[PDB]
């Protein structure tokens, strides 16, 4: 065949009472910088925009060729030219080699790739904008090896970079060695990354940039992925348990972070199911919790955990009424860290969103939709502690309840 | 559907009588500043470029859906590699859902939008560069809401940024609501616009970056969109009458100007027709006239007239001569805002640029078309004095007559 | 007909046997800042993408319309975001109106163009990313016009800049003016080009930026275009004869060096050839070799000859045995240009890379291909003195052997 357009975008606007700008985000919260990702719903409100340019190919023989490439720019600002802040780039340019007829045995139907890409085994829980993994870089790999006709595996090698890549002397390269299994269900992913001399960058002035930080990392996963509801309902549900140690320590970003000791060792808990409650009623309820000791700074510790419940109601053919609540508790010891102060203590989010599309309202993934909506935030004033240049304590986002209102539209095909 | 590519593409060579650059553009006199466009022809050096991708869809029970990116740049470097100065940025991402089988009444054949987008009915007069009107940003509405059977309307809200985006404390959003009516070939639009606290903005230093800038704004067009040269022979015609006041007293861009005083007044006529003379010759005259009182400083006044005169002349199929002529009347008193100085006089344009094309030539609008020109330029002296790091009067362009010569092609689809 | 989605894009890893960043790219000698290019297999670390979005049109009458822009982008870093070092920018934009019924006698199935392009007659040698000639910019022109019905000639005007576009005294532009003959396989390329003060321009501080530089040039091409390997056996081969003068002197990307002196003279040869040794096995020679004297400084001279072979070897229908060699001679005496030394030796590379693809691959230019690779690079200990911040003698790539390894994808399409 020949080309394909694909992506996905988001844009909207969010005001407070008073019809000004106000604090919104998926990681808003302290929690954020490690992670603790709450719901995006009315949360949101810069135009993000994905392009996927893609050339496909079908030989007679059945063998595929596959070309992709994707340009992403995401801008705060509502104008309509936005050159100066522009952050437009490459993220993705890879080809992909499928069914090839002199491939044979356990690697009959499976695909080569080289290239900078996403991990195409990568997964999300889309209401809190947080993957579970999310494997991304450049490098090379082979997809779906069978074995025994009930267990496929995949085997790959990514690269990235740390620092700054102008830099020749705070610049590193981070490899990762990754075998992801596949057997029902059941999904176990194993990495090893190593970058060189991580903890002899020197910065521009001659100094250490970190000099305890880690050299090597190793990560794990384990997931379920059922066709029902947590087994109880119909529907679906994913569950996933991360390990990480070293440079492993960040579990989602795999090998994206610079900064971590030796000796940062990180658990996380990835949950989330969607079932139908009735022929009008949906519901999908995810909860990602973490805990990360010794991350950046000696005696450090990070814990946090994160409760969205999404919920949708058909009223028509085109309008739904949906309906997001949002809880995350959170304590955190930074140890001196970036000028954070240890805090703890909880934050909510609860909104109203009328939606129109045209898609089955019952699907949370049907796509073209616009969305009205209303947001009340409210925290522990503690919080408002943690740094100095936070959202939550900054000018106009310390008090108690918060109103935002906006609308967005939000696609993907 | 599927996919659909679609934009606009001007590119060219500029060069005086000697062989080098001189100035250009459809902005270049002390009026430009205010929005004083002049002709175009052989007048825009710059490679700009927009393109377009869409994903459009519509559902067998009627209903329609579209997603549309616009991803612009302007460059004024000839080279083939312009990476250093690349102005690259998308200006819009929206979706439209149209048509929807459950919206009845006056909302029946109605389309809802939401997103970053220019809005659908802005209009220009193409032979001087410049928009009628032009509402952009980000938003939502809803178009074509017919009442009665012959008065439809479009309501919307679209937001904007003044200052700038990374700092807080010099960041603004502007908000504006518009009901925009048609009535056959009349057409009343009213806006109302808000950006507070936008007096209160301090730059990067401490200081104020105005005080005296507007928080508010209103804004209103009349226009009369005719399927005749002005009723008097067969073509067709424009005309719109603008006025605004404090944030809306840039009448063209609303609500882009955040260094309006709450006084700004200002009125603005602008008008164009399309007329075949014979089945050979096409003439198109435009004027643009504008009245701005208070507009930065107390006590300032900047007024000025355009006119505009594109002429076509078919010769063959694919051969046709076209010439322009611009003439402008400024009279600028800035009040010492911007280091200008008090300036009046008039400028002048003669165009002479061979075309070729394949679509019809008494068209104005058909386009794939490339040009050779000529053009002479002059003005009073006076205007040399409206700037010191202005276009008239820089080296190299401050003396009477100025010649300039090239190539350019322009399209869109 | 519509749209048509090309590119390129080539993407892949390079490390040393320590799991770590090395030096790579096919001009990392010091001969490669003059264009001495070494082969590029296993030694090309950047993500560079290039996407044409094209609009074709064909009228009923024969005559076409064709617009085409080209958005391209290189990065060195491995990561899936890369906004802070972005090199996105357009390299073109233009419209072709190929055969006018209107065009008789010599311009009969001739194509007029304009706008910024790459000139479609420019051709190059693969292996090495090298083009034999490069005229690109912003101009016009027209191809194909028949002469005698067996002398075809492309006649053009080309604009390209020199300095800093935003700098108005430290920016000059500079055109040229070529003529480019094809009389069956021989092919005779003239430019006259100029710049004028290109000698008088000062830097932001107010000193001249260079003082002797060359405000004209002369460039000439002799180019053999065979439908055999060198006449001998079957394949292709081509081989081009350039000189040039002044400006001129870069004889690659005509008008694109600025600094170079009046009588900056160069002489260069290109050649290589394409030939199948048996029904699994072909070769392809190339060879570059250049002659620049009073280039930068008087006295100067920078002379080097690559000899690059790509040898591929067939095994399956989709597996391939890749291998390249290169070798370089060079003798450089910049003068002090630069803080340059005076510096002769040689430079080899050997490479074996496994590649897989579902093409043809007995033919060098099917691509859809994943190759994996190891390289092994020595040079003359004296080289490493050419510069301080060469690659040449960096840490870590200044002994004897260097090793590499890696995977990589490359396309087009
Ligand atoms: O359809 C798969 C494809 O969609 C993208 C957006 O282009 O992700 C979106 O759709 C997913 C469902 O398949 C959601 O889980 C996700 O949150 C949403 O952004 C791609 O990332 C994915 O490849
Ligand atoms: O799939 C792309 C990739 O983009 C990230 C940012 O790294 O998230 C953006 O794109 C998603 C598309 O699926 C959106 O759902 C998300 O809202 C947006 O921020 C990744 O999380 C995702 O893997
Ligand atoms: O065809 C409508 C579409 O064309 C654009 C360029 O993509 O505007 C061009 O064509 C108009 C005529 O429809 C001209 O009036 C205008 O000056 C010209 O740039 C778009 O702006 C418009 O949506
Ligand atoms: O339609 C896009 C929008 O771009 C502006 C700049 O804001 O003008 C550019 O794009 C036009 C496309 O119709 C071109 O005709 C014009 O020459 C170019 O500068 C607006 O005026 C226009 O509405
Ligand atoms: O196929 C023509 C077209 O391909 C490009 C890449 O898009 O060049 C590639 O293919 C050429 C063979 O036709 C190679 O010689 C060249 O090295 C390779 O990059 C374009 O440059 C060319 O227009
Ligand atoms: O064809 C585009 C043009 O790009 C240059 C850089 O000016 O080289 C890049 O693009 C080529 C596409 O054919 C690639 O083969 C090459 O590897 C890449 O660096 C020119 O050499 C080429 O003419
Ligand atoms: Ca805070
Ligand atoms: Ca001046
Ligand atoms: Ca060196």
């Amino acid at each position: 065949s020949g080309f394909e357009f694909h992506g996905y975008a988001r844009s909207g606007v969010i005001m407070n009472d008073s019809g000004a700008s106000t604090k919104s985000g998926a990681y808003i919260t302290p929690a954020g910088e490690t992670g603790g990702a709450i719901g995006r719903l009315g949360n949101q409100a810069d135009t993000y925009v994905e392009m996927n340019l893609e050339h496909k190919q079908t030989l007679d023989n059945g063998a595929t060729t596959r070309f992709k490439v994707m340009v992403a720019d995401g801008q705060t600002s509502y104008n309509d030219w936005t050159a100066s802040t522009s952050d437009l780039n490459v993220r993705q340019a890879f080809v992909e080699l499928g069914n090839l007829p002199t491939f044979a045995g356990p690697f009959k139907g499976s695909t080569l790739w080289a290239g900078k890409r996403f991990d195409r085994d990568n997964f999300d829980i889309h209401w809190i904008d947080s993957d579970v993994v999310f494997l991304a870089g450049t490098g090379g790999g082979i997809y779906d090896v069978k074995w025994n006709d009930g267990l496929r595996s995949n085997f790959s090698l990514y690269g990235r970079n740390f620092g700054d890549i102008d830099d020749s002397s705070n610049s590193v390269q981070n490899y990762i060695l990754t075998m992801n299994h596949f057997a029902g269900p059941l999904q176990m992913m194993v990495s090893g990354l190593r970058a060189k001399d991580n903890d002899e960058r020197k910065d521009s002035n001659g100094n250490l940039a970190k000099g305890d930080a880690a050299n090597t990392g190793v990560h794990a996963l384990l997931g379920l992925h059922n066709d029902s509801f947590y087994g109880l309902r119909d529907g679906s549900s994913k569950t996933a348990l991360l390990y990480g140690h070293g440079l492993g320590a960040e579990v989602k970003g795999i090998g994206s972070d610079g900064a971590l000791r030796p000796g940062a060792d990180t658990w996380r808990i990835a949950s989330y199911g969607t079932t139908p409650l009735s022929e009008n009623w949906s519901v999908a309820p995810a909860m990602l919790a973490q805990r990360s000791k010794d991350r950046y700074a000696d005696g450090d510790s990070y814990q946090w955990a994160t409760f969205n419940l999404r919920l949708i109601q058909a009223i028509n053919q085109n309008f739904a009424l949906a309906y997001e609540g949002s809880y995350q508790y959170m304590d955190l010891k930074p140890e001196g860290y970036n000028d954070r102060q240890a805090v703890n203590g909880s934050f909510y989010k609860l909104t109203f969103a009328p939606t129109f599309k045209v898609g089955s309202i019952g699907d949370f993934f049907s796509r073209p939709e616009i969305r009205f909506y209303t947001s009340w935030m409210d925290w522990s004033k503690k919080l408002n502690n943690y740094a100095s240049d936070d959202a939550l304590g900054s000018d106009g986002f310390n008090s108690g309840g918060e109103w935002s209102f906006g609308v967005q539209m939000e696609t993907w095909f």
